[PDB]
């Protein structure tokens, strides 16, 4: 085992992901950040200094989970008081299994600014993987938008909400194309892009040579967007899903919502003369962004020989029943972690769009969330119990609660307590999702789960009840760590609380993150270490532990 | 009989419809035009003055069947040569029948820079409609676009394209919203509009009293859109079309495509207490551009009472099947003219979209139609033969033509010849719809006749056979002067070639007839009288009327 050190500086810098220019946040220099790979069982350590002039920053690692470094995990006001301009932190914790993983801000909407990468784990030096390949090729996806996080932040929360609407481009390995199309030779409607492919916004692409087998790794750190990934005239046969090995299964096309990680594996056997076109489209929302395009270039075809065919067409955005059916056939890999068979705990979140003061806000169970400016982790370690609400948050909604419906606001109310568990419960988690404030309208949610990995038990339409005990699946259900709601459906999970720290679980859609939209679960903090002073030098952690006695 | 005199100026001016500021070709200082009304048998007497700097232009009245006064149609380098910079013409046609007219620009594609307004013929003194109606609403529906008209017009004619996109804003009487929405209520993701009512943009309302009956008046003037009808809680139902009198039917919605004009009726029977949406929005082509509004005012509610529903959904723009039950309908009312049973001429004309020259263009029997400097009303009174090319152009195309397959455009040309008629002629036509460039697209095309009404005999799928001739419908055919063709299939019309004149025959959406999509017709141009100098001043005529001999 390795000690993998990293030195970053995090500072905006002008860029132009699309080719028209706007400042990104970099990590030395580099939009996106530089990769990280170790080996299961190395410590990372990464010394960040933040050149941020103003404003605090932090880094989540998506997937990692903290097992015995909650403080480390990169949530501001959940695990740690934020770095401040000029100062230097450091992340130390273990990877302890393979995957594909990436990391991103967690501190406002900084990763909707650039601030992502990705984290890659191989195998125990010496072990293998369980199926081979000849090579790698790595993807990550994103979204961009041309106006300022800054200004979407502020009209986020105006009243009226100004929404941020559909992206301008879709990022694949931090580039795309803005009003002109790399395809448009298929269609005289669209405009040409004049590249030469030296361009920031030049497409990454997929090199490959004939008859050798390839693991593509694809991860979404997108905002808002929900994907849907396909390549002409290859199968995609799908081996690991959030860092956990699936049951193999090929598909035509994979759907990837934001907080998700896929490796796929695919073989160079089609025609050798020509190239072939990369698609990542719209789904799940009404499209109003141009799909993100790359080529599978066939080695030695040059890159300028276009394929034969257009780009695949991008499956129906509203087929909920196409996306149910490709996310209703994952399960883990045979030999993986079966669940404990009964639950200590079942707590039912309802999923609401509401308007608390004329402000639009993601309530769950009635309650949106803000965020203390003491962090959860170092509240509870001192027993600070004016930091935050202590009393219990509801573990269920009204059963004459009106799914079908627009919310009437009468008790949606704006908290921050915190769900408790005791170190070793069982814990399910029912999602239930429901109507949002327009009339006939429901949505698809990500949502991702801070320092665990849980069992998919099962998904469903409608209101969840005691007739669907028996379709959870308690043999084979696939380890995950995001999972999402169908429209008007509920998703049921389960995982151990056996993991000490403060750990939130929420929404993986960022402007619904900053709406409210996610709850946060604390177990064990009797039982954290010491937490580095930086993560506690702000609030009422601040407050108690500097001394500084006055008439004394 | 009474002489409607009008004295007119074309200008542009700054204007702006959607509340953004641009030019627009405005008559009298106003955009949209004046509207003329008239009834029957009276003689319109318009002379307009130029007052453009640079350019020519010129006035079409459409659906005035120029029956005497072929000269006067408003065609350039067809019934006349273009009105130059700082000179009068004057326009004097007889309005024949009653009904819902309009005029428009003819020159260029500047009838999308503003030029158009409503022309409504009652019918003649003393004589009633043969329907009841307390009072009557006029609408004029076109679209807008922020890109100048002659930046279009260059993007058109270069190689590579650059095709205009979908309209930025519907227009209800010449005002629509940009950015925001006046039904934002319904929608969070929507920005309420700030207007006072007072703004160029502000909606023009519809005011009407409860238990009464009223004939909205509705004429399509767009440059591309095809749109749906709607209001909510409002039956429609239809009684006139192009100026003439259908077999009356219920609807809940029309479609209307460009170049046709339709009267519907509706009785104010709904809930007195409230207001009703009015709703334009877009079909046949993917929508990208919002829906215009406006709101039904039940008097004496007030009008910033919205409706407690929101506007009714557009229906889906690929429903051709839906759009079909609609189109399919629509029979003349008992007492109108049958068509001639049998016909003396037939001709099948073959839409396409070709690439000539690297050019994108339309083309019908692969001929792209290009317009001479010498109007060809003129140039056939005056016998220069010399003037366009006398060769009579292609009547049929090949049976072996595949309809589903984009062209190979080995023969497509461009030119500028006349189908002739003799005149009295029974004239068939089978418009024969086709796929386009792009694999798997065909589009639906509003086809227009000027100098005379047709009856619409039928329409069809596929590729029209002789076996077809039963469907025909020689019993009930309508009578109009626009008709769609719908993907992939035919439509056939029949007409008697009678009016002395040089007439086309083009799709009515302006980028098409940019592009070449039309014919011209000429039947009994030795019965045409004296055609004014000015119609005459150019091209061909101009150099062989003028007497300047040399040496003298
Ligand atoms: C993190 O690792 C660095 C380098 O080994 C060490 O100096 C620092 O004290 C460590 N801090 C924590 C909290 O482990
Ligand atoms: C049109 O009518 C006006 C008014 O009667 C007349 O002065 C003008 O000469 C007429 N011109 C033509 C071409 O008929
Ligand atoms: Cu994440
Ligand atoms: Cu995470
Ligand atoms: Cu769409
Ligand atoms: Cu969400
Ligand atoms: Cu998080
Ligand atoms: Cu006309
Ligand atoms: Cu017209
Ligand atoms: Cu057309
Ligand atoms: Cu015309
Ligand atoms: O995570
Ligand atoms: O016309």
């Amino acid at each position: 085992s390795q000690i993998r050190h990293y030195k970053w500086e995090v500072e905006y810098m002008f860029w132009a992901p699309n080719c028209n220019e706007n400042i990104v946040m970099g990590i030395n220099g580099q939009f996106p950040g530089p990769t990280i790979r170790a080996n299961a069982g190395d410590s990372v350590v990464v010394e960040l200094t933040n050149k941020l002039h103003t404003e605090g920053v932090v880094i989540h690692w998506h997937g990692i989970l903290q097992r015995g470094t909650p403080w480390a995990d990169g949530t501001a006001s959940i695990s740690q008081c934020a770095i401040n301009p000029g100062e230097t932190f450091f992340y130390n914790f273990t990877v302890d299994n393979p995957g594909t993983f990436f990391y991103h801000g967690h501190l406002g909407m900084q990763r909707s600014a650039g601030l992502y990468g990705s984290l890659i784990v191989d195998p125990p030096q010496g072990k293998k993987e369980p199926f081979h390949y000849d090579g790698e090729i790595n993807l990550l996806l994103s979204d961009w938008w041309h106006q300022s996080i800054h200004k979407q932040e502020v009209g986020l929360s105006s009243k009226p909400i100004r929404w941020i609407g559909e992206p301008q481009t879709i990022l694949l390995n931090g580039r795309g194309q803005f009003d002109c199309s790399i395809a448009a030779k298929y269609d005289s409607n669209l405009e040409p892009c004049k590249l030469k492919g030296s361009e920031s916004c030049a497409p990454y692409i997929f090199h490959v040579s004939p008859k050798k087998t390839y693991r593509i790794r694809i991860a979404s750190t997108t905002a808002l967007a929900a994907l849907n990934f396909a390549i002409g005239n290859h199968q995609l046969l799908v081996v690991e899903a959030d860092g956990n090995y699936v049951q193999p299964f090929y598909t035509s096309d994979i759907d990837i919502y934001s907080g998700e990680s896929y490796s796929v594996l695919i073989t160079t056997d089609q025609n050798p003369s020509e190239n072939y076109w990369v698609s990542v489209g719209t789904r799940a929302r009404h499209p109003n962004t141009p799909p993100g395009l790359t080529l599978l270039n066939y080695l030695p075809n040059s890159v300028s020989k276009l394929p034969t065919s257009p780009p695949p067409q991008t499956p129906a955005w509203d087929d909920f029943d196409r996306s149910k059916n490709f996310t209703y056939r994952i399960t883990a890999a045979m030999g993986s972690p079966k669940p404990p068979v009964k639950f200590n705990r079942r707590i039912f979140l309802l999923n609401t769009q509401n308007v608390i003061n004329g402000y639009v806000k993601w309530a769950i169970n009635d309650v949106s969330l803000a965020l203390p400016p003491t962090p959860y982790l170092g509240a509870m370690k001192y027993n600070l119990l004016h930091a935050f609400d202590q009393n219990p948050p509801p573990e269920v909604f009204p059963e004459d609660y009106d799914i079908d419906t627009p919310p009437t606001n009468e008790k949606t109310r704006i908290g921050n307590g915190v769900y408790q568990f005791k170190i070793g419960e069982v814990v399910d988690v029912i999602l239930q999702n429901a109507n949002m404030m327009k009339e006939n309208l429901s949505e698809t949610h990500p949502w991702h789960l801070h320092g665990h990995d849980f069992w998919v038990l099962g998904y469903g339409d409608g209101k969840f009840s005691a007739e669907e005990e028996s379709s959870l699946n308690l043999k084979n259900p696939p380890l995950r760590n995001t999972v999402v709601i169908f429209p008007y459906g509920w998703t049921a999970i389960r995982f151990v609380a056996d993991n000490p720290g403060v750990w939130a679980f929420h929404c993986h859609i960022e402007p619904h993150l900053h709406m409210g939209m996610g709850v946060v679960f604390a177990e064990g903090v009797e039982k954290v270490g010491r937490i580095p002073t930086k993560a506690l030098a702000c609030g009422g952690t601040a407050k108690s532990l500097i001394n500084n006695p006055k008439n004394p």
